[PDB]
């Protein structure tokens, strides 16, 4: 046997480990039902238990298309489970270290899916406070999913906003991280960086920062209203959805709003549960709208992603 | 970019396979050997109260030369980061091998096993208690050998003064030696042959209770030399354990091989390979006197890492070239 896999091992094939840290680890494995692959983060629950618990609960009230999806929550007596969106593309960050700098078009691309993702997050009333490249993953189609919601407020110190270093906590923080991003995209380069710790927070609280030769007029003033020292002073969400750069080759601003539904559901998806079930209709929706995030949030989530990729609606 | 600047110097950074906390483990290619090695990644001002866990483990590394523990080649040290460059192993988990198949039989079991006394027995001989032995902790190479790996909890049971998981955990550990260390060989003996833990509960109360009792059940299709050397290391009382010495030559070991363990390290830290020690000294620009010299430090710098992954490239049956 094994009594820590017995639940999650009726639904999931484990497969391939490609984790480790202490008390969490990730694991490859394959939904049963649907054939279709996910991440499942277990954990060895013994600590840091309810900032697992923070996390969870943020993830379950976010759904969105540039955001890691969460559809599962398994808990047996030393594991806390999580069954994630397959994300093979790697790092955001693996990107730019790997290669040298991206074009201006290049950045515009990746950093509208950035800014997307946060703008939906701060309209549920969060702000995720550990935006890095690191936590930016590809997904099998080379989509932008943000991940590890383990600091979100209802980080890194090169990314951390001066007011957050000297003493202040909030979704203004956020802001500055993009723009710490944006720079890193388009140099190659962080624009506060030092040997030690006392001089990178030194250099953060002045502010003053490199201006590459390369980087546009357009570029240089997005990054100047990002990168301001007072949190009032930066550029806010509404105003960079739609700033002159933002939509610079794209002749309109960002789609931040959720193609990710709470509150409608698919109906092939729904009849293709009605036969599994073997309920009837107003059973099979009434059952889904609960979204306990169990096997039923499972099949569903994992059945309407089916049908985006083209395959049928079947279940095994 | 300064995190990564004397790294990337030296390796080439591939694929990521840890997360989990402040640590994450990146896949890297050493520029120079071309030889594959995996990289630990600690972020420094994440870590905290669980940072001595990281300090001690390379102390411990530094001292641990063996063909059955993961080696350690090279650590850096930046303004948020320390590094440490290790053995490539893309076999997996011992955890994943068993979860997969079945039950290993005895004979399947015995291969694997007399890996993990090597490993062990090594270890104890060096002053050390590893302290979380499991599968999750044993991998293996490209040539399917087992190698130990996460020294985190490590010990010396009678030096100076500085856990794991609980269905392994002996149970004088739980009331608060090495003898912890072969009784949990004796768990992971236990779950090899019947695909089970001895003592399994849904709650951590429960679990301890059942350790301390020491009772399980002893399936249908073990042999009675798989039942003898099991009561032996699964004893209660940790000096009614049987000892390393007694381990090493058991007769259930010793079936179908008919010699004992070779428990003593193949990889020296006083003698040179010659080849290696040559290849460096053109590259370098220096006699065979002070590379030699310089070698002797074990620093665990570049120098380090260059020679054991040279003297690693020799034994693979490869050229004994750096580019
Ligand atoms: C909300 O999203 C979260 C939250 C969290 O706490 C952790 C994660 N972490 C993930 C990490 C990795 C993957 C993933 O799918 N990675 C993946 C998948 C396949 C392959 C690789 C990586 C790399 N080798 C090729 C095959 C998914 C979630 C998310
Ligand atoms: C003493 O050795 C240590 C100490 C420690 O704190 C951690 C480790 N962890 C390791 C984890 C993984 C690997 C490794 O090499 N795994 C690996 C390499 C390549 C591939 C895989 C895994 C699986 N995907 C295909 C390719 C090595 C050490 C060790």
């Amino acid at each position: 046997h094994m009594k820590d896999y017995d639940e999650l091992l009726k639904y999931y094939e484990l497969h391939e480990t490609i984790g480790t840290g202490g008390f969490a680890k990730v694991k490859l494995a394959c939904h049963i039902l649907t054939g279709e692959m996910v991440a499942i983060k277990i954990m060895d629950k013994n600590s840091d238990l309810p900032r697992i618990k923070t996390e969870i609960e943020a993830l379950k009230n976010l759904r969105h298309q540039h955001i890691c999806q969460l559809y599962h929550v398994l808990e047996t007596a030393n594991k806390i489970f999580m069954v994630l969106e397959y994300c093979p593309g790697g790092e955001l960050f693996d990107y730019i270290i790997s290669q040298d700098r991206l074009s201006e078009e290049e950045t515009r691309v990746v950093f509208r899916q950035i800014v997307s993702a946060v703008a939906y997050v701060h309209s549920q009333g969060y702000a995720h406070r550990d935006l890095k490249p690191e936590n930016l993953l590809f997904d099998e189609y080379h989509k932008l999913k943000l991940i590890d919601f383990g600091l979100c407020a209802k980080g890194a110190l090169a990314y951390a906003a001066p007011e957050l270093i000297q003493g202040k906590s909030g979704s203004e923080a956020d802001v500055w991280s993009m723009g710490i991003l944006l720079y890193v995209l388009m140099c190659g380069f962080l624009p506060f960086d030092d040997d030690t710790a006392a001089a990178l927070v030194a250099k953060i609280m002045r502010g003053k920062y490199d201006v590459p030769k390369w980087l546009s007029p357009s570029s240089i003033l997005l990054l100047q209203q990002m990168l301001q020292v007072d949190p009032k002073k930066r550029i806010s969400m509404k105003n960079l959805l739609n700033h002159p750069w933002i939509m610079q080759d794209y002749n309109y601003p960002v789609e931040w709003q959720s193609k990710n539904p709470f509150i409608h559901l698919d109906d092939d998806c729904v009849t293709e549960l009605s036969v599994h079930h073997r309920n009837n209709r107003q059973t099979m929706e009434d059952l889904i709208s609960l979204w306990q995030y169990d096997h039923l949030t499972a099949t569903y989530l994992l059945l309407l992603a089916k049908k985006a990729r083209g395959k049928p609606v079947r279940l095994r």
